[PDB]
């Protein structure tokens, strides 16, 4: 798997992302998921070899807003 982070965007509510990120968690491919958007953001190893950011980074944005950009590599 890889190791990229969605950089946060401008929202603060842990709420919001969380109600993603377990919907996220069904995602097989992804290794693990590190919301931190308060602290720094949110670092999340997809396996883009089963599925891309794309995928997790447009489901954040959905209702969860934090999602600026992919970094890692
Ligand atoms: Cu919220």
């Amino acid at each position: 798997m890889e190791q990229k982070t969605l950089q946060v965007e401008g929202m603060s509510c842990q709420h919001c992302v969380k109600a993603v990120e377990t919907s996220v968690g069904e995602l097989d491919g992804v290794s693990a998921v590190h919301v931190n958007l308060e602290a720094g953001k949110v670092d999340v190893s997809f396996d883009a070899d089963k599925v891309s950011v794309k995928d997790i980074a447009d489901a954040i944005e959905d209702q969860g807003y934090d999602v600026a950009k992919i970094e890692g590599r």
